[PDB]
């Protein structure tokens, strides 16, 4: 007569999640502040499994088997803190509050401190895949005490996406580690979509291909190493004809990316952690620029292009160019992921989480928009070398870069000569050529700062800080 | 027997600032929590002018002529709030608390609300030029109530940098406007230093010039449109020989800028405001990458370069290439400033500040690391069009871009073919080519997001939001 799991918040995400639990053989307690949403779920979806509805938090908590597991699925921020307090007040020692919402990981850290203190357990659970994932099988990223997973894990494994028998959930780490890895996942999604956008742009405006032909190229690419959900749905979007006009649907869509989106959080965290996420960063900046409606209108046809050429005048074969774009897309995808996994290691180190990157690449293979067989290469890279300094240095990926790099350079040159924007492709190659470099112009920056501000520099041949007496005899002294 | 201005916090920045006030004929109250610093200022510099040293906040406040003007120069964050509260409790209605520290503008906004509600005035003042500017003439960016500038303005004008008889201080706007434009100024400084670094890297590793020769090139550029303090000091740094090794000083400096600075705050604000600051962003990312010591050590000689060429094999004239790099530097500087001024506009609109960008380009000509005669072109651009959509569209600058664009494309092509990193040069050209684009891949992103999440899109040819039934008959409905 008791539920093993409960959901508070029965808007579409929490209702879909409750249904998932119930379809997979769990008894599920459900509560919503407004009872009409609870009544609607029972009325329209009660045949999907065993639900225990409650009108009050006290009734809801009383319906859960100890140790009690309540997932919150409400509005992020103040509304989730309100429900955490209501559950906290009603629960016993050893009970488990789970926020499944899209929390700021710093909110989850603060909540885990306040709730662990109250004698309760707090889990911040990132849930991927949006409404469809919540209903049919998400990737789940729980952070909190490791002993919370003993009672919660088997429940989450019952609803998670399954890939080759492996549920897309495992314990990520303490406190905010789950919401953190979910946030980085969101930023990676932006980069994956932007590198596809850039490939599309070159195939259309350099190779002269219409959307229906580009769809067919993407389906061919999707049979090879790039194989991915995002490339699969890209072909379906490029194939779609607008019934009203007969034009490709993409050609009647307003080309301004929804300014609603959390990819910016990923880049803010990378800026704080000292990680160069050029790929996610340029993908976010590209969405922002697309929305600058009045600036784009004022710019159109008014900035000098310079002398441009075209593939025919360059003597470039269309088939060779299309393959070069594929290889630029793969290289740029690989840089964006290497940077994202750098951000995961930096966040883990900063927060003492011991995040295992193999767990992330494993559970992102199902119920995620970014799912692709590429992720198995990330698992294998870290399996081979738990302390790998960059995904680019994995023996498999490094050997792949050997075959990509000539194409990648040709795409940057060619796009530039045709006046076509390629922000993540170009920025990824400058980042790559920066990691290759023996000496970077940061040495000059250190010298400039010592000149104007006496900020001091380190030396390659001696430990310590040094200063040149710029305003004086320009001798070097110790700082 | 009363001071017209006071300084709280007598570490080097505040001691320098107090000395500046005193050298310029003001009577200056000085106070530091630790009395030993007050004793030290009086002992070492009391001859420079009329100081009134106090050991306690109450004596300090009693030494000030009403309406009292106290400038706080202490550790940013909680320490600044601690000193604000101690002054506020000791002061009378109409008194003026000024924070001259490197405040987060959101902290200034909060402080101005709290302190104004108590019948005091709060000013957040950005002070540029570091320790040297505090002593010898800074750029000063005060935000707070306009009436505050009437008693404070003449004191700030007595110490500010002066350019052709114009003091580098004016009232910026309400509450946080001052600390906000200082934060953007800090980001711009990063971009100015990075574009100089990229030019240096190309002249050294593409044109085969040694640092002493590059120093002579920068001095010649400094005679033309690029004329700047940063280019002047760059030639002095590149001329410098390390006595101990005989190598160029730059060659014995550790090429790691790391994360010792606040340029990241500029990018985080840009991300929240929806502004594509690709120049400042890539500059900050480049500093972060330079500091990844273990990763760079692991990457050296392990990432495939691809087939590279050189200027000789390309048939490129060295003098033509050097001028092309100058013009890439100019174009990329202009893009970084255009984006920073877009960030200033977006911040001013979000916060109802009515920031006049002419004020900023006027007062950054003195006592700022970014000072350059280029800033006059920004004043003139906004003089001609208060609602200018981008600095790129100013008639003078658009005319300049007609002469820069062919060079700029050649530099991205050539750097790419030689395997040299140019993150701001290349990202600035993708941004430029993105403003030139009729249609951006943002249309494909809108289609993808509608496919996987039913996120809806807008149409170019009629009003409202639409959804294509991707899982069903792929008909379109209004949303
Ligand atoms: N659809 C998407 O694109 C997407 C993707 C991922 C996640 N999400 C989900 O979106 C939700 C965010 O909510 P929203 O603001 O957008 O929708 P909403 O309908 O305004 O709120 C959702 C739920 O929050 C509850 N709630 C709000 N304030 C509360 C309070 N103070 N005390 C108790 N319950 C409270 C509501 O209860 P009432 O019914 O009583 O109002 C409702 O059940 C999260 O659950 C998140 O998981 C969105
Ligand atoms: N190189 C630099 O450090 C540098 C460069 C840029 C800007 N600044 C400027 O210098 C200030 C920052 O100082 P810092 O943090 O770098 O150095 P710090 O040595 O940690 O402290 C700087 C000053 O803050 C005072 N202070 C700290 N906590 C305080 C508190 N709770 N109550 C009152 N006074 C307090 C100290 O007083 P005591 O002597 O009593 O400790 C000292 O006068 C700001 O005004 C900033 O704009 C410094
Ligand atoms: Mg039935
Ligand atoms: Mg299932
Ligand atoms: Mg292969
Ligand atoms: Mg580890
Ligand atoms: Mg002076
Ligand atoms: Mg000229």
């Amino acid at each position: 007569n008791l539920a093993q799991i409960g959901v508070v918040g029965l808007a579409v995400m929490g209702s879909n999640l409750a249904r998932n639990f119930a379809r997979n053989g769990n008894t599920v307690a459900v509560y919503n502040r407004s009872t009409d949403k609870t009544d609607k779920l029972i009325a329209d979806h009660g045949s999907e499994g065993n639900f225990i509805p409650s009108a009050t938090v006290e009734e809801f908590v009383a319906s859960l088997e100890k140790p009690r597991r309540a997932i919150i699925m409400v509005q992020a921020g103040n509304a989730t803190d309100a429900v955490i307090n209501q559950l906290a007040d009603a629960m016993d020692e050893g009970d488990i509050i789970i926020d499944g919402g899209n929390a700021l990981y710093t909110d989850t850290i603060r909540r885990e401190k306040e709730i662990s203190a109250r004698g309760l357990h707090f889990v911040g659970a990132g849930i991927s895949g949006g409404e469809e994932g919540a209903l049919n099988g998400p990737s789940i990223m729980p952070g909190g005490p490791a002993k919370s997973y003993e009672s919660l894990g088997p429940l989450l494994e019952s609803i998670a996406a399954n890939v080759d028998g492996t549920p897309c959930v495992t314990h990520i780490g303490p406190d905010g580690a789950g919401h953190f890895v979910k946030m980085v996942h969101n930023g990676i999604e932006y980069a994956d979509m932007q590198v596809i956008g850039e490939a599309y742009h070159l195939l259309r405006y350099a190779a002269g291909m219409q959307p229906a032909e580009i769809a067919e190229v993407f389906k061919e690419w999707n049979a090879g190493d790039l194989d991915s959900y995002l490339i699969e749905i890209t072909a379906e979007v490029l194939s779609q004809v607008d019934a009203e006009t007969g034009k490709p649907l993409i050609d009647v869509i307003v080309d301004a990316a929804g300014q609603k989106g959390t990819g910016r959080w990923t880049v803010k965290a990378a800026l704080d952690l000292g990680i160069a996420t050029t790929g996610i960063g340029e993908a976010v900046f590209a969405r922002a620029l697309s929305g600058a409606t009045s600036q784009r209108a004022a710019a159109q046809g008014n900035l000098p292009a310079g002398v441009l050429t075209d593939l025919e005048a360059l003597g470039v074969d269309k088939a060779q160019f299309v393959e070069d774009v594929r290889r630029a897309l793969y290289a740029s995808k690989l840089v964006a992921y290497a940077q994202g996994f750098d951000e995961i290691k930096a966040g883990s180190d900063e927060n003492n989480w011991d995040v295992d990157p193999r767990d992330l690449a494993t559970i992102w293979r199902g119920g995620c928009i970014i799912r692709a067989k590429f992720l198995n290469r990330i698992v294998e890279a870290y399996d081979a070398n738990a302390e790998l300094e960059s995904l680019l240095l994995d023996p498999y990926f490094k050997s792949e870069l050997g075959d990509l790099i000539d194409s990648w350079r040709r795409v940057i040159v060619t796009a530039t000569q045709l006046g076509l924007p390629i922000p993540v492709f170009a920025s990824s190659l400058s980042y790559y050529d920066s990691l290759r470099a023996e000496r970077l112009p940061a040495a000059l920056i250190q010298g400039q700062r010592d000149f104007f501000g006496a900020h001091t520099y380190k030396r390659i041949d001696k430990d310590g800080s040094f200063h040149t007496e710029w305003s004086g005899d320009r001798s070097e002294v110790e700082a």
